[PDB]
């Protein structure tokens, strides 16, 4: 059940909320099994990560089960020390225990594990999954309505009590203008009773509210559209919730069927509070009175929303009896397109101890005290339309509608004298692709009025704050781009200072007060103080940056954060003003919409800086379809408008924003009939009024008209034809495509028939037959015959079909399909003509043609059916008269607002008959307003397009035939088609002529029209596929440079375009004549030339095709690219066998090369071929130089080639290089060993002694991992690592995670232009010897120290476990129990194949016979780096050469062979000398320089080898060394558990056998049977006396070594000793510990009871033998002692003169002293020292043997004495 298996950990981090701290930049890191990986750094207190990490862990299921996963949220910054924001912990077994082994979409609570009772610290949303031996958990769901709930969506193990409740109290008062929702059947039912009714059906509304799953409902009202509730709803909640939104919805109750929805809205809980803190402890300045910037008790506030209307939006208001196609819009999804009423409410928050749910009625006092907030003022809105372009699919007449709130909606309008809509018009063809509305120099004008609340005190501040942020960005973009322009340093620093100077001045401006505005709310008051505080902080941060000094990026990073702060404070949650909505109508149906925020166009008199951004300015607007998510492949229209909105009291302030002239008109008709029916006509004989309206019932004399107040006459009366069809489509065009539609019809039950004349235009109007169309003068045909247009959605015959024509007679839906119930079909014919310039002067006489003919219409019946041509049957003749009016100079343009309430403000009760406006209004009952321009500005435009890159493929073969369409106001041109490529180059210039733009020249230059470019893929059925588009701005630069623009499609990136645009203004303006002639104000005419000041055109590549100028094109140079593809790593073990056929594809400059295919990833992660050569052309400038893209392709059977990862390189310059290089039975072994060499390297002795006399070499010692040494650059310089991503544009849900890595190197060098020159030497001449290289590994474990305790004794019982790849070897019964700092000296010889099992893991465990062995830490060794090391780190390197002994040569190769390889690897000349001196690289080196001052070396090898060693030592090769490294525990990710001393040797089997490893076994004691023999006792001083008075003593011998009491034995006692007699010949045994290798004696017998081991220590070799008189009837009588050394013992005395105190000395007379290690049988006389403190006096002598024979013979030699 414990079998080792391959497991995978998958952790996904989605989002976090309410993270603590200010200006935090959180990153999430995950640690498991000791391995750490992290997400990218993000900023903000509510970050979104969308990142996935995984871990590949191979171990026993019994070990990974209890292994915790640490999820850490940390604030990482470059300016401040990183700090923890919170942490979460979970095990593996808990996650794996669940079905599918995962927790999906669960919220986790964060807290600080060190800061106790600190409360909750935010929330993190994650998904945690663990996979077993082979299974999957692909399940994913998105349920945002439930996943945002605080209930059973999370787990709270941390700070589980950090929760407090609150009440949210909501007051609901009333609502206005609800739409009709219920059935209208009651309009027919009420009639059955004879009851009156109106078409305003009422609804039965009620309000639902919900928060975090808790829902409450208000009471149901009936039969109202403007309901009153006066209700109070109280809902309980948790304060630190995960929910950001509270929902309010209005439901229309239905007693018979399911309830409908009127509108849904949301309230943001995070925008009505300031949880980040109002004040912070940041006491800037020298003086810090309270150690804070300010002081408060609350430092923040609870969420609140004072009394305010909320505007609702949703689906269209029009009522139908059919299913509604847009119902999702009323559920909160997408965005509303229509106004659906407004709701009044207020919300307050308080903290509570108890929760409850209830609804109560309001007191009357709470109704009558809120009225002060409700007041209305008159607002005025002005709008004008300048153009409408890029139309497609236009079937009917188009008009635009402008409305605000519920004002101006023509479908529910009552009666107004002024229209809210423009007049209907027809589109025309631009001759290339698009249609447009021909408004010309007369612009439509719309004026509206409405009533709303005054909230100016909220808006002015918002405009001010945003104004600051926008100016800051302009500076940042300029300095950001300026840096790349290679600007002077001083200028770049100045630009940074300019950001500071502008920011300070902007923030030094005071905000308006709120205390002067009595209609204040609590939220406004809190925001007022909050904004003031933060502005002071930015003011202080500013300047300080200017006065101090910092790195460029340091200053820039501060500015970016400053910008974000400004945006956040500019938000305004209380906005009672509805937006401005513009609708496009075609026929009587709605097509497209757009919305404009009210504050962007609002005017105020406080100052210019408080006005809306676009107030009085032109805007460019694109309209959208209803229920749309994306821009789409087709855009319904592009328009240009001007808006101004403000209070009626400020109407006079509008005079400064006007352009052109405003006018209104009066009209009347002149009626005539036949006189006496003789063919003559006149006003007599007429039964109708001479002058009348169009109806013919009302008489309207020309002299009865009067201008309204504020207006005067703008001229005299003139004739105005009903239609003016004269126009000119030749807008400077050089070529034009003409079109005609051929129509053929049939009966529903009939067959298709052919008619000789049924031709129409696109608008259904009759046109001249296709064969009778003539080419206009100045133009010639290029096409001889008309062709059929098959680029439309038509069948193979070019026919388009439609169903039987409806009563409206306007078919809208056309299909390519043929059906038997279709009655009409059409085909499109096209033909091209081209300009041929000659004499254009004749055309000047036709520019005055505004109308033709007298303008008379004729009819047989008065009032209707008038014909344009005269007929004999006609009885009546009519024409129309018109006159213009203009505003007085004393009022100005503001007069335009005076028409409302004046035109319809007049009534005259002269009769009982009812009437509307007839005879009171003048002419047309609904007069128009228009703006007329006298002149326009002419421009010339040149577009330079060069190339596009990385275009998305339109098909599986990755081929397409792209071309571009370039569009300006009402002109467009197409480029040439480039075949079979996704990286086309066009090198083409497009030239536009004579584009006319209206408006003041000083404004036109500042706000030019945008340029739109679209790419399409040409095909055999037309360029049906849309590849992408972008929007560009024109430049006025004299000679623009190329720049890149992004292309987008479907919300995804689709490549980039390289282009530039040049706009030239012409000096002479165009003059337009205006009907109703007035005196001209022109005083000067400019005599400018037609084309003589125009810049010369570029040269042609092909007839009529221009190329890009040579001063723009990038310069090219020849380049060669060498790619070293080594192999892939970290590709995971998933599938493996089922994906075992990868290959690489590498491209640059569009040129691609292929790599070989790997056949088995189970055996060879590396490629068989590592040589790739590609030649490309590149631009010289880094700006236009393409990236290198590397893709990994899965080569599946049956030709399937999916991408399984990709990455890019944008730093090609780092791989550049010059193409040129060069060519282009020994006793000494007892104490001489390795151990003392190591001690010697530290300068240590004690264990060395005579070892130091060998004059041997020295090893290096490191205090860390060799990879941590900078001298050898981390020993990872073999190849570079690149990271692969699975990211694609195919799906938006794929995280930009790391999926694997590629290993290799790149080299780039320039080529000569002369092909005769032989190719330079290849950058790589090595073969891919990267195969299955079997090798031997030797692991040396010497000792460990600083280990943390795992038991009550503060000790451990450690042992070594080692594994490589999947092989595991351990030693549990070979260890030292009860130790702190273990010593081993073990060598492990293992066989490994690289790079298959490169990972060497070494771990220590705490042995326990009765329990589980706890891990005390582990380390990792990278073996591959040693094999591939470029420095050489696979073996030791001596300084002194030898062939034998501890310093023997140990490599499989001779020292001269290592030199040979280096000579070949680095391509240098070899040393060629092997004598007394050698010459190399002009340096003369003698052998005498090395051996000087040294002991002659008896083991020194041949000269040739020692010479090689020195020269190798001079190079940066890794020296012989030993090192120690830190151990870590997976449960304490950053805490060291101690360090271990070791090294590793690597020996590849491809080579012959290297010299053997050294024995590093720790020294052990050996007991010696040291011997002493007592031979002769004489001349003893006898201190005691006999009973006879004779001298006598106690004769016996005693002696021992300290700590060896149990090994002591004594002689017997001789009697009657008068002469010091006695001859024992005793053989004493002294079994004492000794270590002859060190030649030091140690003490036996431990005093340690606290451990299973024994004590050991060394002593000075001075042995003291104590002898005291053996008085059986008393205490020991102190007599004296003897002393002799072991290492420096004196030789045997021969005479009395040689037997004294100086003969007991250890080193006083060392020349006479002998080491006993070489003395096997030594006996002699030495004196005895009497007791007297420490004084040295003598009292007799003993002859004793002192010998060491137990080094080999314990009993055998010391015998027979």
């Amino acid at each position: 059940s414990d079998k080792p298996q391959d497991f995978q950990i998958r952790v996904q981090v989605i989002e976090g909320r309410q993270l603590p701290g200010v200006n935090i930049k959180p990153v999430v890191k995950v640690t498991a099994a000791g391995q750490t990986k992290r997400t990218r750094i993000h900023k903000g207190n509510s970050p979104l990560f969308n990142e996935t990490l995984f871990f590949n862990l191979f171990d026993s299921p019994g070990e990974l089960f209890d292994e915790p996963i640490f999820i850490t949220v940390v604030d990482s910054r470059s300016l401040r020390t990183d700090a923890l924001l919170g942490e979460f912990r979970m095990d593996v077994g808990t996650i794996y225990r669940e079905p599918r082994h995962a927790y999906l979409r669960k919220w986790l609570l964060l807290s600080d594990p060190d800061d106790f009772s600190a409360g909750a610290r935010g929330y993190l949303k994650t998904s945690l999954c663990v996979l077993g031996p082979g299974d999957e958990a692909p399940l994913e769901r998105k349920d945002p309505s439930e996943d945002k709930e605080d209930i059973e969506s999370n787990l709270l193990r941390p700070t589980g009590v950090a929760l407090r409740g609150a009440h949210f109290c909501l007051k609901v008062f009333r609502a206005e203008d609800l739409p009709q929702m219920d059935d209208a059947v009651m309009d027919n039912v009420k009639q059955i009773f004879g009851f009156e009714s109106n078409k305003k059906n009422l609804v039965d509304p009620f309000v639902e509210v919900s928060f975090a799953g808790k829902m409450l409902c208000s009471k149901i009202l009936e039969k109202t559209a403007n309901p009153q509730w006066n209700q109070n709803i109280t809902l309980p909640a948790m304060f630190p919730s995960m929910c950001e939104k509270m929902r309010i919805r209005i439901i229309d109750w239905d007693r018979l069927t399911h309830n409908d929805i009127v509108a849904t809205t949301y309230l943001s809980m995070s925008k009505i509070s300031a949880p980040g803190g109002e004040i912070e402890e940041e006491p800037a300045g020298a003086v810090k009175p309270s150690k804070a910037s300010d002081l408060d008790d609350y430092l923040g506030f609870l969420p609140t929303f004072g009394p305010c209307y909320i505007n609702l939006y949703g689906s269209p208001r029009e009522f139908t009896g059919f299913p509604d196609p847009y119902t999702e819009l009323n559920t909160g999804k997408g965005e509303g397109v229509a106004y659906r009423g407004r709701l009044l409410l207020s919300l307050e928050t308080k903290l509570v101890e108890h929760s409850e749910q209830k609804v109560e009625d309001l007191p009357a006092d709470d109704i009558l005290r809120v009225e002060k907030y409700l007041r209305r003022r008159k607002y005025s809105l002005f709008a004008a339309f300048y153009s409408a372009t890029m139309l497609q699919d236009v079937d009917d007449a188009i008009q635009f509608e402008v409305s605000i709130g519920n004002y101006g909606n023509k479908f529910d309008m009552t009666c107004l004298p002024l229209a809210s809509t423009t007049q209907y018009s027809r589109a025309v063809f631009d001759g290339c692709h698009y249609y447009y509305l021909p408004w010309g120099n007369v612009k439509p004008v719309v004026v509206l009025s409405s009533y709303w609340e005054d909230i100016s005190h909220r808006i002015e501040t918002q405009n001010q704050l945003l104004g600051i942020a926008d100016r800051l960005e302009a500076g940042l973009e300029q300095v950001h781009l300026a840096l790349k322009a290679q600007c002077s340093t001083e200028d770049v620093d100045s630009l940074v200072a300019q950001l500071t100077d502008e920011l300070i001045a902007g923030c030094s401006q005071p905000l308006g007060d709120i205390h002067e505005t009595p209609s204040a709310t609590h939220l406004d008051q809190y925001l007022y103080q909050l904004r003031t505080h933060h502005l002071s902080q930015i003011t202080e941060a500013a300047l300080a940056l200017k006065l101090g000094h910092s790195e460029l990026p340091a200053a820039l990073e501060q500015a970016e954060d400053w910008l974000l702060r400004l945006r956040a404070l500019a938000e305004e949650p209380q906005n009672s003003l509805p937006d401005i909505v513009i609708w496009m109508l075609q026929g009587d149906k709605r097509v497209a919409y757009q919305r404009v925020p009210a504050h962007q166009v609002l005017f105020s008199r406080r100052g210019a800086n408080y006005c809306g951004k676009n107030c009085g300015k032109l805007q460019t607007i694109f309209l959208k379809y209803p229920m749309e998510k994306v821009p789409g492949a087709r855009m319904p229209v592009q328009i240009r408008v001007k808006l101004w909105f403000g209070l009626s009291v400020d109407e006079k302030e509008f005079n400064q924003f006007a352009e052109g002239k405003l006018s209104v008109f009066a009209e009347t008709y002149e009626n005539e009939t036949k006189l006496a029916l003789v063919g003559n006509w006149g006003t007599t004989g007429l039964t109708y009024p001479k002058f009348s309206d169009v109806t013919g019932k009302i008489k309207l004399p020309k002299d009865s008209f009067r201008p309204s107040a504020g207006w005067t006459w703008a001229g005299d009366w003139f004739v105005c034809p009903e239609k003016t069809l004269l126009h000119d489509m030749d807008a400077g065009h050089l070529s034009f495509v003409e079109e005609v539609f051929e129509n053929q019809t049939r009966l529903p039950g009939g067959q298709w028939i052919y008619m000789s004349d049924n031709y129409t235009d696109v608008n259904g109007e009759k046109v001249l037959p296709k064969d009778d169309i003539e080419c206009p003068l100045g133009w010639k045909w290029e096409d001889e015959e008309w062709s059929t247009d098959l680029n439309r959605a038509v069948d193979e015959q070019g026919w388009e079909y439609s169903i039987t024509i409806p009563p409206e007679r306007k078919p809208k839906h056309w299909v390519p399909a043929e059906k038997m119930y279709y009655t009409h079909r059409r085909r499109r014919w096209v033909r091209l003509r081209r300009r041929d310039l000659s004499q254009m002067e004749a055309l000047k006489r036709h520019r005055q043609a505004e109308a033709e003919g007298e303008g008379w219409e004729y009819a047989s019946l008065f009032g209707w059916k008038f014909h344009l041509e005269y007929r004999k049957t006609d009885a009546f003749r009519r024409r129309r008269w018109r006159r213009r009016m203009e505003p007085l100079e004393k009022t100005g343009p503001a007069a335009v607002f005076a028409l409302e309430g004046a035109l319809g403000g007049v009534m005259d009760d002269k009769s009982e008959d009812s009437m509307s406006v007839s005879t009171l209004s003048f002419g047309v009952n609904r007069p128009t307003i228009s703006c007329i321009f006298d002149y326009g500005n002419r421009y010339h435009l040149r577009c330079y397009m060069y190339q596009a890159r990385d275009l998305a493929a339109m098909d599986k073969d990755s081929f397409s035939d792209p071309y571009a369409i370039v569009s300006f106001l009402h002109q467009s041109q197409k480029t040439v088609v480039v075949k079979n490529t996704l990286n086309p180059t066009w090198d083409q210039t497009l030239i536009f002529y004579e584009i006319e733009i209206f408006g003041e020249p000083a404004t036109v230059a500042e706000q030019p029209p945008s340029i739109v470019v679209e790419l399409y893929d040409h095909d055999t059925y037309g360029a049906d596929e849309f590849m992408g588009r972008c929007i560009c701005q024109p430049s006025l630069e004299r000679m623009p440079r190329l720049a890149w623009f992004p292309l987008t499609r479907g919300s995804q990136p689709s490549g980039e375009l390289l282009a530039s645009f040049e706009l030239i203004q012409r000096e002479k303006p165009a003059i337009h004549h205006i009907p109703g002639f007035e005196v001209q104000e022109t005083s000067r005419i400019l005599d400018e030339s037609e084309d003589t000041d125009l810049p010369y055109p570029p040269p042609q590549r092909e007839a009529n095709i221009y190329m890009v100028p040579q001063n723009i094109k990038p310069a090219l140079q020849r380049t060669a690219i060498e790619i070293l593809a080594w192999g892939l790593r970290n590709m995971k073990s998933y599938q493996l066998a089922n994906i075992s056929s990868p290959s690489l594809v590498v491209e640059c400059g569009g040129q691609t090369v292929q790599s070989c295919v790997i056949r088995n990833l189970r055996k060879n992660p590396n490629f068989d071929i590592c040589t790739l050569f590609m030649e490309v052309m590149l631009p010289r400038e880094e700006l236009y130089c393409p990236p290198i893209t590397v893709k990994v392709i899965d080569n599946r059977q049956f030709g399937r080639r999916p991408v399984v990862g990709q990455c890019t390189i944008r730093s090609l310059e780092s791989f550049l290089c010059d193409p040129y290089s060069a060519e282009s039975p020994i006793q000494e072994e007892e104490f001489i060993d390795w151990w003392s060499k190591f001690f010697a390297s530290i300068g240590e002795r004690e264990k060395c002694g005579s070892y130091l006399e060998k004059d041997f070499d020295t090893l290096k010692v490191y205090d860390t991992q060799l990879e941590n040494v900078e001298a050898f650059e981390g020993l990872s310089d073999f190849c570079n690592t690149f990271k692969l991503y699975r990211g694609k544009t195919q799906e938006e849900t794929e995280d930009p995670s790391v999926i694997g890595e590629f290993k290799g190197l790149f080299k780039i060098y320039p080529l000569p232009e002369d092909p005769a020159i032989p190719m330079p030497p290849r950058q790589f001449h090595q073969l891919a010897a990267q195969g299955p290289q079997e090798c031997l590994v030797r692991i040396y474990i010497v000792r460990a120290f600083g280990l943390q305790p795992k038991d009550p004794n503060g000790k451990c019982d450690p042992y070594i476990k080692i594994s490589i790849g999947k092989k595991s070897v351990s030693d549990q019964d070979n260890y030292i129990p009860c130790t702190l700092e273990p010593v081993f000296g073990k060598m492990f010889e293992l066989t490994c194949t690289l790079p298959l099992e490169k990972d060497l893991k070494i771990t220590l465990y705490d042995y326990d016979l009765l329990s589980k062995d706890e891990k005390i830490g582990e380390t990792v060794v990278d073996l591959e780096n040693r094999l591939l090391s470029k420095f050489g780190a696979r073996c030791g390197l001596p300084q002194t050469y030898c062939v034998s002994g501890p310093n023997q040569w140990r490599d499989q190769l001779r020292p001269s062979q290592l030199l040979h390889l280096f000579c070949q690897q680095h391509r240098v000349k070899a040393p060629v000398y092997r004598t007394d001196r050698v010459m190399f690289q002009d340096k003369e080196y003698s052998i005498e320089e090395i051996e000087a001052g040294r002991i002659p070396n008896p083991h020194l090898g041949p000269v040739e080898e020692r010479l090689a060693l020195h020269v190798l030592q001079q190079q940066g090769l890794v020296p012989e060394h030993v090192e120690s490294r830190p151990l870590y525990s997976p449960l304490q990710p950053d805490i060291e558990q101690g360090k271990l001393q070791m090294w590793v040797d690597l020996f590849p089997k491809a080579l012959g056998r290297p010299g053997p490893p050294f024995n590093i076994t720790p020294r052990r004691a050996r007991r010696f049977f040291l011997r002493c023999i007592i031979w002769n006792t004489r001349d003893v001083i006898l201190d005691d006396l006999s009973l006879t008075g004779e001298k006598m003593s106690d004769i016996y011998v005693k002696g021992w070594m300290i700590g060896f009491e149990e090994h002591k034995q004594k002689t017997d006692v001789h009697y009657r000793s008068l002469g010091g007699e006695g001859n024992f010949n005793w053989r004493f045994i002294f079994p004492f510990d000794y270590l002859p290798a060190e030649q030091v004696c140690t003490i036996a017998k431990k005093d340690a009871f606290w451990r299973l081991d024994k004590t050991e220590s060394k002593i000075p070799a001075r042995v003291v033998f104590q002898i005291w008189d053996n008085d059986k009837f008393s205490f020991d009588d102190f007599l004296g002692s003897l002393q002799l050394d072991l290492n420096r013992m004196p030789k045997p005395a021969k005479t009395a003169k040689k037997c004294s105190l100086d003969q007991l000395d250890d080193a006083f007379h060392p020349e006479w002293f002998v080491s006993l290690f070489e003395q096997k049988t030594v006996k002699g006389w030495w004196p005895c020292v009497a007791e007297e403190g420490e004084k040295k006096i003598l009292a007799g002598k003993l002859e004793m043997t002192l010998e060491i024979v137990a080094e080999s013979e314990h009993e055998e030699r010391p015998a027979g004495q």
